[PDB]
Protein backbone atom coordinates (compact mmCIF):
# COMPACT_ATOMS: atom_id res chain seq x y z
CA UNK A 1 0.00 0.00 0.00
CA UNK A 2 0.73 3.68 0.18
CA UNK A 3 0.81 6.65 2.49
CA UNK A 4 -2.95 7.81 2.17
CA UNK A 5 -4.52 4.22 2.79
CA UNK A 6 -7.18 4.04 5.44
CA UNK A 7 -7.61 0.36 6.25
CA UNK A 8 -11.31 -0.66 7.33
CA UNK A 9 -11.90 3.12 7.08
CA UNK A 10 -10.32 3.51 10.54
CA UNK A 11 -6.42 3.04 10.03
CA UNK A 12 -4.46 5.77 8.17
CA UNK A 13 -1.14 4.93 7.09
CA UNK A 14 1.56 7.86 7.34
CA UNK A 15 5.25 7.16 7.21
CA UNK A 16 6.77 3.30 6.16
CA UNK A 17 8.92 2.59 9.12
CA UNK A 18 10.38 -0.84 8.05
CA UNK A 19 10.57 -3.92 5.64
CA UNK A 20 10.61 -7.15 6.98
CA UNK A 21 10.84 -10.58 6.39
CA UNK A 22 7.38 -10.97 4.40
CA UNK A 23 5.25 -7.33 5.57
CA UNK A 24 5.85 -3.82 5.61
CA UNK A 25 5.81 -2.35 9.36
CA UNK A 26 4.13 1.07 9.21
CA UNK A 27 3.52 4.49 11.16
CA UNK A 28 -0.27 5.12 11.65
CA UNK A 29 -3.25 6.29 12.80
CA UNK A 30 -6.42 5.12 15.06
CA UNK A 31 -9.41 7.25 13.82
CA UNK A 32 -11.63 5.57 16.64
CA UNK A 33 -8.99 6.16 19.44
CA UNK A 34 -7.35 8.95 17.56
CA UNK A 35 -3.80 7.41 18.67
CA UNK A 36 -0.32 6.63 16.47
CA UNK A 37 -0.21 2.50 16.42
CA UNK A 38 2.19 0.85 14.20
CA UNK A 39 0.69 -1.65 10.95
CA UNK A 40 2.49 -5.02 9.66
CA UNK A 41 0.83 -5.21 6.10
CA UNK A 42 1.35 -7.90 4.06
CA UNK A 43 3.61 -6.74 0.71
CA UNK A 44 1.82 -6.46 -2.54
CA UNK A 45 3.00 -10.16 -3.75
CA UNK A 46 2.50 -12.22 -0.67
CA UNK A 47 -1.28 -10.56 0.04
CA UNK A 48 -2.32 -12.88 -2.95
CA UNK A 49 -1.12 -15.87 -1.59
CA UNK A 50 -3.15 -18.40 1.21
CA UNK A 51 0.55 -19.87 2.53
CA UNK A 52 1.44 -16.27 3.27
CA UNK A 53 -1.94 -15.35 4.73
CA UNK A 54 -1.91 -18.15 7.11
CA UNK A 55 1.62 -17.63 8.17
CA UNK A 56 0.64 -14.15 8.92
CA UNK A 57 -2.54 -14.85 11.11
CA UNK A 58 -0.76 -16.90 12.87
CA UNK A 59 1.78 -13.98 14.10
CA UNK A 60 -1.38 -12.25 15.06
CA UNK A 61 -2.53 -14.89 17.39
CA UNK A 62 0.69 -15.53 18.59
CA UNK A 63 1.38 -12.34 19.51
CA UNK A 64 -1.65 -11.66 21.20
CA UNK A 65 -0.72 -13.80 23.40
CA UNK A 66 1.76 -12.24 24.90
CA UNK A 67 1.53 -9.59 27.81
CA UNK A 68 5.05 -7.94 28.71
CA UNK A 69 6.73 -4.53 28.26
CA UNK A 70 9.45 -6.35 26.46
CA UNK A 71 7.14 -7.65 23.71
CA UNK A 72 5.68 -5.10 20.94
CA UNK A 73 1.98 -5.72 21.72
CA UNK A 74 -0.68 -6.44 19.68
CA UNK A 75 -4.16 -4.41 19.48
CA UNK A 76 -5.94 -5.74 16.17
CA UNK A 77 -5.76 -8.04 13.63
CA UNK A 78 -7.89 -6.81 10.37
CA UNK A 79 -7.88 -7.73 6.05
CA UNK A 80 -9.44 -4.40 4.42
CA UNK A 81 -8.14 -7.30 0.60
CA UNK A 82 -4.95 -6.47 2.38
CA UNK A 83 -3.85 -8.80 5.73
CA UNK A 84 -2.72 -6.19 8.36
CA UNK A 85 -1.92 -6.45 11.99
CA UNK A 86 -2.21 -3.42 14.18
CA UNK A 87 0.43 -3.38 17.17
CA UNK A 88 1.61 -1.15 20.12
CA UNK A 89 3.72 2.01 18.02
CA UNK A 90 7.76 1.65 19.77
CA UNK A 91 10.23 5.04 19.47
CA UNK A 92 13.10 2.92 19.30
CA UNK A 93 16.39 1.84 16.73
CA UNK A 94 16.78 -2.00 16.07
CA UNK A 95 19.81 -3.30 17.70
CA UNK A 96 20.43 -3.90 14.03
CA UNK A 97 21.41 0.02 13.37
CA UNK A 98 22.86 0.39 17.05
CA UNK A 99 25.68 -2.35 16.90
CA UNK A 100 26.63 -1.14 13.33
CA UNK A 101 27.51 2.30 14.69
CA UNK A 102 28.72 1.47 18.58
CA UNK A 103 30.62 -1.70 17.85
CA UNK A 104 29.53 -3.30 21.07
CA UNK A 105 28.25 -2.55 24.04
CA UNK A 106 29.31 -1.86 27.36
CA UNK A 107 29.29 -4.86 29.56
CA UNK A 108 26.48 -2.90 31.84
CA UNK A 109 24.63 -2.05 28.62
CA UNK A 110 24.50 -5.67 26.85
CA UNK A 111 23.84 -7.78 30.14
CA UNK A 112 20.70 -5.00 30.73
CA UNK A 113 19.32 -6.14 27.52
CA UNK A 114 20.20 -9.63 27.30
CA UNK A 115 18.37 -10.47 30.76
CA UNK A 116 15.65 -7.55 29.11
CA UNK A 117 15.39 -10.02 26.15
CA UNK A 118 14.70 -13.43 28.50
CA UNK A 119 12.60 -11.72 30.76
CA UNK A 120 10.54 -10.83 27.29
CA UNK A 121 11.29 -14.53 25.56
CA UNK A 122 10.54 -15.96 28.94
CA UNK A 123 6.30 -15.13 28.78
CA UNK A 124 6.57 -16.52 25.17
CA UNK A 125 8.27 -19.74 26.62
CA UNK A 126 6.09 -20.04 29.27
CA UNK A 127 2.90 -20.18 26.63
CA UNK A 128 5.21 -22.93 24.49
CA UNK A 129 5.86 -21.00 22.29
CA UNK A 130 9.02 -20.65 20.22
CA UNK A 131 10.14 -16.94 18.37
CA UNK A 132 12.42 -18.93 16.01
CA UNK A 133 14.10 -15.71 14.97
CA UNK A 134 16.33 -13.82 17.69
CA UNK A 135 18.53 -11.62 16.25
CA UNK A 136 19.26 -7.70 16.50
CA UNK A 137 17.31 -6.53 13.55
CA UNK A 138 14.02 -7.99 15.78
CA UNK A 139 15.30 -6.57 19.17
CA UNK A 140 14.37 -2.62 19.03
CA UNK A 141 15.88 -0.49 21.74
CA UNK A 142 13.93 2.89 22.88
CA UNK A 143 16.25 5.44 24.19
CA UNK A 144 15.27 5.13 27.96
CA UNK A 145 16.86 1.60 27.36
CA UNK A 146 13.95 -0.45 26.89
CA UNK A 147 14.01 -3.52 24.65
CA UNK A 148 11.48 -4.47 22.98
CA UNK A 149 10.62 -8.42 20.85
CA UNK A 150 9.10 -7.87 17.38
CA UNK A 151 8.53 -10.05 14.77
CA UNK A 152 6.83 -14.03 15.77
CA UNK A 153 6.36 -14.11 12.02
CA UNK A 154 8.05 -18.03 12.02
CA UNK A 155 7.02 -18.51 15.44
CA UNK A 156 6.25 -22.58 16.46
CA UNK A 157 18.71 -16.70 3.82
CA UNK A 158 22.12 -15.15 5.48
CA UNK A 159 19.91 -13.23 8.25
CA UNK A 160 18.17 -16.09 10.27
CA UNK A 161 21.70 -18.04 9.29
CA UNK A 162 24.03 -15.97 11.14
CA UNK A 163 21.99 -16.67 14.58
CA UNK A 164 20.51 -20.04 13.96
CA UNK A 165 20.30 -22.71 16.14
CA UNK A 166 22.08 -26.17 15.37
CA UNK A 167 18.67 -28.42 15.50
CA UNK A 168 16.87 -25.89 13.54
CA UNK A 169 19.71 -25.68 11.12
CA UNK A 170 19.58 -29.72 11.03
CA UNK A 171 15.80 -29.97 10.75
CA UNK A 172 12.54 -25.86 21.06
CA UNK A 173 12.77 -22.79 23.91
CA UNK A 174 16.50 -23.92 24.19
CA UNK A 175 16.80 -22.53 20.75
CA UNK A 176 15.94 -18.90 21.29
CA UNK A 177 18.24 -19.05 24.27
CA UNK A 178 21.01 -20.18 21.57
CA UNK A 179 20.28 -17.51 19.39
CA UNK A 180 20.56 -14.92 22.18
CA UNK A 181 23.50 -16.02 23.44
CA UNK A 182 24.84 -15.38 19.79
CA UNK A 183 22.84 -12.13 19.95
CA UNK A 184 25.55 -11.77 23.45
CA UNK A 185 28.20 -12.63 21.61
CA UNK A 186 28.12 -10.06 19.07
CA UNK A 187 26.83 -7.16 21.60
CA UNK A 188 29.48 -7.78 24.01
CA UNK A 189 32.90 -8.08 21.55
CA UNK A 190 31.57 -6.30 18.29
CA UNK A 191 32.24 -9.41 15.73
CA UNK A 192 29.84 -12.46 15.36
CA UNK A 193 31.04 -15.98 16.15
CA UNK A 194 30.43 -17.83 12.95
CA UNK A 195 31.18 -16.13 9.68
CA UNK A 196 32.03 -16.38 6.00
CA UNK A 197 30.75 -15.68 2.15
CA UNK A 198 27.37 -17.66 2.58
CA UNK A 199 24.36 -18.62 4.03
CA UNK A 200 25.17 -22.59 4.55
CA UNK A 201 28.61 -22.20 5.51
CA UNK A 202 27.75 -19.92 8.56
CA UNK A 203 24.79 -22.45 9.12
CA UNK A 204 27.26 -25.72 8.84
CA UNK A 205 29.63 -23.82 11.15
CA UNK A 206 26.83 -23.34 13.54
CA UNK A 207 26.46 -27.71 13.52
CA UNK A 208 29.85 -29.07 13.07
CA UNK A 209 32.32 -26.35 14.15
CA UNK A 210 32.67 -25.00 17.83
CA UNK A 211 32.50 -21.01 18.37
CA UNK A 212 35.76 -19.02 18.43
CA UNK A 213 37.00 -18.13 21.83
CA UNK A 214 35.56 -14.68 22.91
CA UNK A 215 38.60 -11.68 24.07
CA UNK A 216 40.52 -11.85 27.12
CA UNK A 217 39.23 -8.49 28.38
CA UNK A 218 35.84 -9.68 28.73
CA UNK A 219 35.58 -11.57 32.65
CA UNK A 220 35.52 -15.32 33.25
CA UNK A 221 31.34 -15.14 34.37
CA UNK A 222 30.17 -13.28 30.85
CA UNK A 223 32.65 -15.58 28.80
CA UNK A 224 31.06 -19.00 30.90
CA UNK A 225 27.88 -17.41 30.35
CA UNK A 226 27.99 -16.90 26.43
CA UNK A 227 29.86 -20.73 26.18
CA UNK A 228 26.61 -22.31 28.62
CA UNK A 229 24.31 -21.25 25.89
CA UNK A 230 26.49 -21.73 22.92
CA UNK A 231 26.36 -25.69 23.08
CA UNK A 232 25.73 -28.17 20.05
CA UNK A 233 23.07 -30.10 22.43
CA UNK A 234 19.63 -28.69 23.44
CA UNK A 235 19.72 -30.06 26.64
CA UNK A 236 23.06 -29.46 27.81
CA UNK A 237 21.51 -25.20 27.66
CA UNK A 238 19.07 -23.75 29.19
CA UNK A 239 15.55 -24.91 28.51
CA UNK A 240 14.41 -21.29 28.60
CA UNK A 241 14.68 -17.52 28.56
CA UNK A 242 13.75 -17.09 32.18
CA UNK A 243 16.60 -19.30 33.50
CA UNK A 244 18.67 -18.27 31.35
CA UNK A 245 18.14 -14.06 32.44
CA UNK A 246 18.47 -15.62 35.63
CA UNK A 247 22.13 -16.71 34.76
CA UNK A 248 22.51 -13.42 33.15
CA UNK A 249 21.30 -11.72 36.78
CA UNK A 250 24.15 -13.57 38.17
CA UNK A 251 26.83 -12.46 35.95
CA UNK A 252 25.45 -9.05 36.79
CA UNK A 253 26.00 -9.54 40.61
CA UNK A 254 29.33 -10.35 39.99
CA UNK A 255 28.56 -14.22 40.66
CA UNK A 256 29.07 -17.15 38.29
CA UNK A 257 26.66 -18.64 36.10
CA UNK A 258 24.68 -21.85 37.14
CA UNK A 259 24.01 -25.40 35.58
CA UNK A 260 20.63 -25.98 34.27
CA UNK B 1 -25.13 -6.19 28.37
CA UNK B 2 -26.27 -9.50 28.81
CA UNK B 3 -23.78 -12.68 29.85
CA UNK B 4 -23.12 -14.77 26.62
CA UNK B 5 -23.86 -11.39 24.10
CA UNK B 6 -20.98 -11.65 21.46
CA UNK B 7 -19.76 -7.81 20.61
CA UNK B 8 -19.83 -6.99 16.74
CA UNK B 9 -19.53 -11.02 15.96
CA UNK B 10 -16.17 -10.82 17.62
CA UNK B 11 -16.05 -10.11 21.76
CA UNK B 12 -17.87 -12.82 23.46
CA UNK B 13 -18.72 -11.48 27.31
CA UNK B 14 -18.20 -14.14 29.35
CA UNK B 15 -18.00 -12.62 33.64
CA UNK B 16 -18.99 -9.44 35.00
CA UNK B 17 -15.62 -8.62 36.62
CA UNK B 18 -16.91 -5.58 38.07
CA UNK B 19 -19.78 -2.70 37.83
CA UNK B 20 -18.29 1.18 37.60
CA UNK B 21 -20.21 4.90 37.41
CA UNK B 22 -20.69 4.38 33.83
CA UNK B 23 -19.70 1.31 32.35
CA UNK B 24 -19.71 -2.44 33.31
CA UNK B 25 -16.21 -3.98 33.73
CA UNK B 26 -16.83 -7.68 31.70
CA UNK B 27 -13.99 -10.80 31.32
CA UNK B 28 -14.16 -11.60 27.64
CA UNK B 29 -12.59 -13.60 24.36
CA UNK B 30 -11.35 -11.83 21.37
CA UNK B 31 -12.51 -14.40 19.13
CA UNK B 32 -10.85 -13.26 16.25
CA UNK B 33 -6.98 -13.09 18.24
CA UNK B 34 -7.95 -16.06 20.20
CA UNK B 35 -6.93 -14.01 23.43
CA UNK B 36 -9.47 -13.80 26.80
CA UNK B 37 -9.74 -9.45 26.99
CA UNK B 38 -11.49 -7.09 29.52
CA UNK B 39 -14.39 -5.42 27.77
CA UNK B 40 -15.82 -2.12 29.44
CA UNK B 41 -19.47 -2.15 27.97
CA UNK B 42 -21.69 0.81 29.13
CA UNK B 43 -24.81 0.49 31.26
CA UNK B 44 -27.86 -0.30 29.69
CA UNK B 45 -29.22 2.89 30.93
CA UNK B 46 -26.84 5.17 29.84
CA UNK B 47 -26.15 3.70 26.16
CA UNK B 48 -28.57 6.39 24.25
CA UNK B 49 -27.41 9.16 26.38
CA UNK B 50 -25.56 11.62 24.53
CA UNK B 51 -23.74 12.98 27.64
CA UNK B 52 -22.31 9.63 28.91
CA UNK B 53 -21.61 8.61 25.10
CA UNK B 54 -18.99 11.30 24.64
CA UNK B 55 -17.91 10.62 28.15
CA UNK B 56 -17.30 7.05 27.44
CA UNK B 57 -15.58 7.74 24.05
CA UNK B 58 -13.40 10.37 26.05
CA UNK B 59 -11.83 7.74 28.70
CA UNK B 60 -11.57 5.75 25.07
CA UNK B 61 -9.12 8.00 23.99
CA UNK B 62 -7.76 9.07 27.49
CA UNK B 63 -6.78 5.31 28.05
CA UNK B 64 -5.22 4.77 24.87
CA UNK B 65 -3.09 7.46 24.86
CA UNK B 66 -1.38 6.04 28.02
CA UNK B 67 1.28 3.42 26.99
CA UNK B 68 3.27 1.49 30.26
CA UNK B 69 3.00 -1.89 32.01
CA UNK B 70 1.38 -0.08 35.55
CA UNK B 71 -1.79 1.19 33.48
CA UNK B 72 -4.02 -1.23 31.90
CA UNK B 73 -4.00 -1.21 28.02
CA UNK B 74 -6.74 -0.32 25.30
CA UNK B 75 -6.90 -2.79 22.38
CA UNK B 76 -9.74 -1.37 20.93
CA UNK B 77 -13.16 0.11 20.90
CA UNK B 78 -16.67 -0.34 19.21
CA UNK B 79 -20.08 0.25 19.25
CA UNK B 80 -22.25 -2.77 18.46
CA UNK B 81 -24.01 0.16 22.77
CA UNK B 82 -20.47 1.03 23.09
CA UNK B 83 -17.51 -1.05 24.41
CA UNK B 84 -13.76 -0.53 25.16
CA UNK B 85 -11.35 -3.48 24.74
CA UNK B 86 -9.45 -3.60 26.84
CA UNK B 87 -5.74 -5.62 28.44
CA UNK B 88 -6.90 -8.16 30.60
CA UNK B 89 -5.04 -8.40 34.46
CA UNK B 90 -5.64 -11.22 36.92
CA UNK B 91 -5.75 -8.95 39.76
CA UNK B 92 -7.61 -7.43 42.81
CA UNK B 93 -8.94 -3.86 43.72
CA UNK B 94 -6.35 -2.40 46.78
CA UNK B 95 -9.86 -2.12 48.07
CA UNK B 96 -10.77 -5.74 48.53
CA UNK B 97 -7.12 -6.39 49.34
CA UNK B 98 -7.22 -3.99 52.58
CA UNK B 99 -10.77 -5.36 53.28
CA UNK B 100 -9.29 -9.06 54.20
CA UNK B 101 -5.64 -7.54 55.42
CA UNK B 102 -6.75 -4.49 57.10
CA UNK B 103 -3.33 -3.24 56.58
CA UNK B 104 -0.95 -3.68 53.93
CA UNK B 105 2.91 -4.45 55.42
CA UNK B 106 5.58 -1.23 55.49
CA UNK B 107 7.49 -3.21 52.57
CA UNK B 108 4.38 -3.98 50.34
CA UNK B 109 2.17 -0.61 51.04
CA UNK B 110 5.61 1.54 49.90
CA UNK B 111 6.00 -0.81 46.98
CA UNK B 112 2.33 -0.25 45.70
CA UNK B 113 2.96 3.56 46.54
CA UNK B 114 5.92 3.43 44.09
CA UNK B 115 4.34 2.03 41.54
CA UNK B 116 1.57 3.98 41.38
CA UNK B 117 3.22 7.35 41.44
CA UNK B 118 5.69 5.69 38.19
CA UNK B 119 1.94 4.96 36.43
CA UNK B 120 0.47 8.31 37.24
CA UNK B 121 3.34 10.58 35.98
CA UNK B 122 2.89 8.71 32.54
CA UNK B 123 -0.56 10.89 32.59
CA UNK B 124 0.81 13.74 34.57
CA UNK B 125 3.40 13.75 31.64
CA UNK B 126 0.76 13.72 29.04
CA UNK B 127 -1.22 16.96 30.76
CA UNK B 128 -3.74 14.35 32.35
CA UNK B 129 -5.29 14.72 35.79
CA UNK B 130 -6.55 11.17 36.71
CA UNK B 131 -8.82 12.71 39.04
CA UNK B 132 -10.35 9.69 40.87
CA UNK B 133 -7.19 7.67 42.48
CA UNK B 134 -8.60 5.22 45.01
CA UNK B 135 -8.03 1.54 46.43
CA UNK B 136 -10.46 0.54 44.12
CA UNK B 137 -9.37 1.44 40.80
CA UNK B 138 -5.72 0.07 41.83
CA UNK B 139 -5.20 -3.52 40.71
CA UNK B 140 -3.01 -5.71 42.72
CA UNK B 141 -2.04 -8.58 40.54
CA UNK B 142 -0.57 -12.09 42.60
CA UNK B 143 3.15 -11.29 41.08
CA UNK B 144 2.89 -8.10 43.22
CA UNK B 145 2.22 -5.98 40.11
CA UNK B 146 -0.15 -2.59 39.80
CA UNK B 147 -2.40 -1.63 36.91
CA UNK B 148 -3.74 1.77 37.60
CA UNK B 149 -7.68 1.46 36.60
CA UNK B 150 -10.81 3.59 35.49
CA UNK B 151 -10.10 7.31 33.33
CA UNK B 152 -13.70 8.04 33.53
CA UNK B 153 -13.41 11.62 35.26
CA UNK B 154 -10.25 12.30 34.00
CA UNK B 155 -9.40 15.80 32.85
CA UNK B 156 -6.32 17.31 30.69
CA UNK B 157 -16.84 7.88 45.39
CA UNK B 158 -14.20 10.52 44.90
CA UNK B 159 -15.36 12.09 48.87
CA UNK B 160 -12.84 9.62 50.80
CA UNK B 161 -9.81 10.02 48.64
CA UNK B 162 -10.36 13.61 47.41
CA UNK B 163 -7.95 16.96 47.23
CA UNK B 164 -8.75 19.71 49.13
CA UNK B 165 -8.55 21.83 45.68
CA UNK B 166 -10.73 19.32 43.72
CA UNK B 167 -13.34 20.13 46.63
CA UNK B 168 -13.07 23.68 46.33
CA UNK B 169 -13.77 23.32 42.55
CA UNK B 170 -10.70 24.05 41.40
CA UNK B 171 -9.02 23.55 37.76
CA UNK B 172 -7.09 19.57 38.50
CA UNK B 173 -3.76 19.40 38.60
CA UNK B 174 -1.20 16.56 38.88
CA UNK B 175 -0.72 17.20 42.58
CA UNK B 176 -4.24 16.22 43.64
CA UNK B 177 -3.74 12.43 42.46
CA UNK B 178 -0.41 13.01 44.40
CA UNK B 179 -2.83 13.78 47.70
CA UNK B 180 -5.79 11.13 46.84
CA UNK B 181 -2.41 8.90 46.63
CA UNK B 182 -1.60 9.70 50.03
CA UNK B 183 -5.27 9.67 51.61
CA UNK B 184 -4.61 5.79 49.79
CA UNK B 185 -0.89 5.63 51.67
CA UNK B 186 -2.55 6.71 55.22
CA UNK B 187 -4.97 3.95 54.82
CA UNK B 188 -2.51 1.30 53.25
CA UNK B 189 -0.17 1.78 56.61
CA UNK B 190 -2.51 2.82 59.33
CA UNK B 191 -5.89 0.16 58.15
CA UNK B 192 -7.72 3.62 58.68
CA UNK B 193 -8.89 6.46 56.37
CA UNK B 194 -7.93 10.05 57.65
CA UNK B 195 -11.72 11.93 57.42
CA UNK B 196 -14.61 9.89 58.12
CA UNK B 197 -18.42 10.88 58.86
CA UNK B 198 -21.77 9.57 57.29
CA UNK B 199 -22.37 12.06 54.22
CA UNK B 200 -19.85 13.23 51.91
CA UNK B 201 -20.50 16.49 52.29
CA UNK B 202 -18.83 16.31 55.90
CA UNK B 203 -15.41 14.12 54.65
CA UNK B 204 -14.79 16.94 51.51
CA UNK B 205 -15.08 19.88 53.92
CA UNK B 206 -12.60 17.53 56.68
CA UNK B 207 -10.49 17.47 53.19
CA UNK B 208 -10.69 21.32 53.17
CA UNK B 209 -10.07 22.37 56.94
CA UNK B 210 -9.67 19.31 59.14
CA UNK B 211 -5.70 18.36 59.72
CA UNK B 212 -5.44 14.21 59.16
CA UNK B 213 -5.03 12.77 62.74
CA UNK B 214 -1.62 11.25 63.75
CA UNK B 215 -0.50 7.83 62.55
CA UNK B 216 0.12 5.20 64.99
CA UNK B 217 3.39 5.64 66.97
CA UNK B 218 4.68 2.16 65.79
CA UNK B 219 5.36 3.37 62.73
CA UNK B 220 8.71 4.63 61.21
CA UNK B 221 8.83 8.55 61.27
CA UNK B 222 10.12 8.42 57.53
CA UNK B 223 7.25 6.65 56.59
CA UNK B 224 5.60 9.05 58.81
CA UNK B 225 6.78 12.40 57.24
CA UNK B 226 5.90 11.17 53.33
CA UNK B 227 2.23 10.64 54.37
CA UNK B 228 1.90 14.23 56.08
CA UNK B 229 3.98 16.30 53.38
CA UNK B 230 1.63 14.75 50.50
CA UNK B 231 -1.37 15.47 52.38
CA UNK B 232 -0.83 19.26 52.80
CA UNK B 233 -3.65 21.42 51.95
CA UNK B 234 -1.90 23.65 49.07
CA UNK B 235 -1.51 21.56 46.14
CA UNK B 236 1.97 23.75 45.10
CA UNK B 237 3.44 22.94 48.35
CA UNK B 238 3.27 19.32 47.52
CA UNK B 239 4.57 17.01 45.01
CA UNK B 240 4.10 17.72 41.61
CA UNK B 241 3.76 14.94 39.89
CA UNK B 242 3.52 11.22 40.21
CA UNK B 243 7.54 10.82 39.72
CA UNK B 244 8.68 13.56 42.08
CA UNK B 245 6.49 11.31 44.59
CA UNK B 246 7.79 7.95 43.31
CA UNK B 247 11.09 9.28 44.00
CA UNK B 248 10.11 10.32 47.80
CA UNK B 249 8.89 7.13 48.60
CA UNK B 250 12.47 5.29 46.67
CA UNK B 251 14.25 7.54 49.16
CA UNK B 252 11.74 6.15 52.16
CA UNK B 253 11.94 2.55 50.71
CA UNK B 254 16.06 3.69 51.13
CA UNK B 255 15.73 4.13 55.01
CA UNK B 256 16.42 7.63 54.05
CA UNK B 257 13.77 10.74 54.75
CA UNK B 258 11.50 11.56 52.09
CA UNK B 259 12.89 14.86 50.25
CA UNK B 260 11.01 18.19 50.22
CA UNK B 261 8.93 18.84 47.08
CA UNK B 262 10.33 21.18 44.30
C1 LIG C 1 3.38 -5.02 47.20
C2 LIG C 1 1.98 -5.12 46.63
C3 LIG C 1 2.00 -5.40 45.16
C4 LIG C 1 0.92 -5.90 47.45
C5 LIG C 1 1.18 -7.36 47.80
C6 LIG C 1 -0.13 -7.99 48.25
C7 LIG C 1 -0.36 -8.12 49.75
C8 LIG C 1 -1.74 -8.68 50.01
C9 LIG C 1 0.67 -9.00 50.45
O1 LIG C 1 1.67 -8.20 46.72
C10 LIG C 1 2.85 -8.93 47.00
O2 LIG C 1 3.94 -8.17 46.52
C11 LIG C 1 5.22 -8.76 46.76
C12 LIG C 1 6.25 -7.73 46.32
O3 LIG C 1 6.24 -7.48 44.92
C13 LIG C 1 5.33 -10.13 46.09
O4 LIG C 1 6.56 -10.78 46.45
C14 LIG C 1 7.55 -10.91 45.45
O5 LIG C 1 8.22 -9.67 45.26
C15 LIG C 1 9.18 -9.66 44.19
C16 LIG C 1 9.69 -8.22 44.08
O6 LIG C 1 11.10 -8.04 43.91
C17 LIG C 1 10.22 -10.77 44.35
O7 LIG C 1 11.16 -10.46 45.39
C18 LIG C 1 9.54 -12.12 44.65
O8 LIG C 1 8.86 -12.62 43.50
C19 LIG C 1 8.57 -11.97 45.83
O9 LIG C 1 7.97 -13.20 46.24
C20 LIG C 1 4.13 -11.01 46.45
O10 LIG C 1 4.15 -12.20 45.66
C21 LIG C 1 2.80 -10.27 46.28
O11 LIG C 1 1.74 -11.08 46.78
N1 LIG D 1 9.10 -6.32 12.92
S1 LIG D 1 10.46 -6.09 11.99
O1 LIG D 1 10.06 -6.20 10.63
O2 LIG D 1 11.46 -6.92 12.58
C1 LIG D 1 11.01 -4.42 12.24
C2 LIG D 1 12.09 -3.83 11.70
C3 LIG D 1 12.31 -2.52 12.07
C4 LIG D 1 11.38 -2.03 12.91
C5 LIG D 1 11.27 -0.68 13.49
N2 LIG D 1 12.23 0.24 13.38
C6 LIG D 1 12.07 1.44 13.96
C7 LIG D 1 10.90 1.72 14.68
CL1 LIG D 1 10.65 3.29 15.39
C8 LIG D 1 9.92 0.70 14.79
N3 LIG D 1 8.72 0.91 15.47
C9 LIG D 1 7.82 -0.12 15.83
C10 LIG D 1 7.65 -1.40 15.27
C11 LIG D 1 6.66 -2.04 15.94
C12 LIG D 1 6.13 -3.44 15.72
C13 LIG D 1 5.15 -3.63 14.57
C14 LIG D 1 6.56 -4.22 14.47
N4 LIG D 1 6.20 -1.20 16.88
N5 LIG D 1 6.93 -0.01 16.78
N6 LIG D 1 10.17 -0.45 14.18
S2 LIG D 1 10.18 -3.27 13.27
N1 LIG E 1 -12.20 0.18 36.01
S1 LIG E 1 -13.06 -0.01 37.43
O1 LIG E 1 -14.44 0.03 37.05
O2 LIG E 1 -12.48 0.88 38.37
C1 LIG E 1 -12.68 -1.64 38.03
C2 LIG E 1 -13.01 -2.14 39.23
C3 LIG E 1 -12.60 -3.44 39.48
C4 LIG E 1 -11.92 -4.00 38.46
C5 LIG E 1 -11.34 -5.36 38.40
N2 LIG E 1 -11.47 -6.26 39.37
C6 LIG E 1 -10.89 -7.45 39.27
C7 LIG E 1 -10.19 -7.78 38.10
CL1 LIG E 1 -9.47 -9.34 37.87
C8 LIG E 1 -10.10 -6.82 37.09
N3 LIG E 1 -9.41 -7.11 35.91
C9 LIG E 1 -9.27 -6.21 34.83
C10 LIG E 1 -10.07 -5.11 34.50
C11 LIG E 1 -9.57 -4.54 33.38
C12 LIG E 1 -10.11 -3.34 32.65
C13 LIG E 1 -10.89 -2.28 33.42
C14 LIG E 1 -9.44 -2.02 33.00
N4 LIG E 1 -8.49 -5.25 33.00
N5 LIG E 1 -8.33 -6.29 33.92
N6 LIG E 1 -10.68 -5.64 37.28
S2 LIG E 1 -11.77 -2.85 37.15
Amino acid sequence: PRVGVTLSGRYRLQRLIATGGMGQVWEAVDNRLGRRVAVKVLKSEFSSDPEFIERFRAEARTTAMLNHPGIASVHDYGESRTAYLVMELVNGEPLNSVLKRTGRLSLRHALDMLEQTGRALQIAHAAGLVHRDVKPGNILITPTGQVKITDFGIAKVMGTAQYIAPEQALGSPASDVYSLGVVGYEAVSGKRPFAGDGALTVAMKHIKEPPPPLPPDLPPNVRELIEITLVKNPAMRYRSGGPFADAVAAVRAGRRPPRP
